[PDB]
């Protein structure tokens, strides 16, 4: 609907990005509360990822599902590009980690299936996420988990080259081909950090996370039960191929026992 900055009233900053800010914003009109993502075009520019931005607006505005964050719209003017964004009310999955240090293995399976749901929607479009990390992973009103920053975002199968590895699997780290089972082993990542505390390859230096990565190299703390030890375990492999569909992770016995 040609948006400009002059139809929203800017609230308080929600996060920082790479490319600019998150604020909250309030459409004058209708006073439909939502998030707007500043993005600085000489930034973008000097990056050289205009195209990938668009990849982001194109592939996130078509997708409708309960478990991803909605795109509005955008727009942009001389000095930014604005994405009209789902406001969520309850922040990160990150914040929340970092308030609670650790998840039950309860609320641990519940983000689980909500995300393989979402990412089931997503792959069935062929769509990779690639960027799915506690940051991304946003709460809406009633607590629910929804996937959002499709900033680099592709589509199946890819051999496209983009913070820490710590969620990205093998092949993506070799800036090899890759499709959508990089997304099963973030979510490898994902469980075992929302029940550790700190995803699984973690290390003081990027060099030293490659190569934990490259050798499938990590360790389990003792409290950690045999259930989710299989799951993450299967989840983790450092050939795509063998790592399990949604559909059988929907189905771990760990999960139907524990979610929701
Ligand atoms: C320098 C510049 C421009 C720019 O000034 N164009 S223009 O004013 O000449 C216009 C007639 C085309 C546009 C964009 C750009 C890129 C991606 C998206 Cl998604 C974008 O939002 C929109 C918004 C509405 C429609 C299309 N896209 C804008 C970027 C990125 C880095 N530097 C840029
Ligand atoms: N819709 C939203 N509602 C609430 N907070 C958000 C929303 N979108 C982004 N944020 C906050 O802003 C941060 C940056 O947003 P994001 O889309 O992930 O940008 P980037 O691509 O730069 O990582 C998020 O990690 C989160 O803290
Ligand atoms: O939305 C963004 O800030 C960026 C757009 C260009 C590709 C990378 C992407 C990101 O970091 O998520
Ligand atoms: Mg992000
Ligand atoms: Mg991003």
């Amino acid at each position: 609907r040609q948006w400009a900055l002059e139809d929203f009233e800017i609230g308080r900053p929600l996060g920082k990005g790479k490319f600019g800010n998150v604020y909250l914003a309030r459409e004058k009109q209708s006073k439909f509360i939502l998030a707007l993502k500043v993005l600085f075009k000489a930034q973008l520019e000097k990056a050289g990822v205009e195209h990938q931005l668009r990849r982001e607006v194109e592939i996130q505005s078509h997708l409708r599902h309960p478990n991803i964050l909605r795109l509005y719209g955008y727009f942009h003017d001389a000095t930014r590009v604005y994405l009209i964004l789902e406001y969520a009310p309850l922040g990160t999955v990150y914040r929340e980690l970092q308030k609670l240090s650790k998840f039950d293995e309860q609320r641990t399976a519940t983000y689980i299936t909500e995300l393989a749901n979402a990412l089931s929607y997503c792959h069935s479009k062929r769509v990779i996420h690639r960027d799915i990390k506690p940051e991304n992973l946003l709460l809406g009103s009633a607590g629910e988990l929804k996937i959002a920053d499709f900033g680099w975002s592709v589509h199946a199968p890819s051999s496209r080259r983009t913070g820490t590895l710590d969620y990205l699997p093998p092949e993506m780290i070799e800036g090899r081909m890759h499709d959508e089972k990089v997304d099963l082993w973030s979510l490898g990542v994902l469980c075992y950090e929302f029940l550790v505390g700190k995803p699984p390859f973690e290390a003081n230096t990027y060099q030293e996370t490659y190569k934990r990565i490259s050798r499938v190299e990590f360790t389990f703390p003792d409290f950690v039960t045999e259930g989710a030890r299989d799951l993450i375990s299967r989840l983790l492999k450092h050939n795509p191929s063998q790592r399990p569909m949604l559909r059988e992770v929907l189905e771990h016995p760990w999960i139907t026992a524990n979610s929701s």
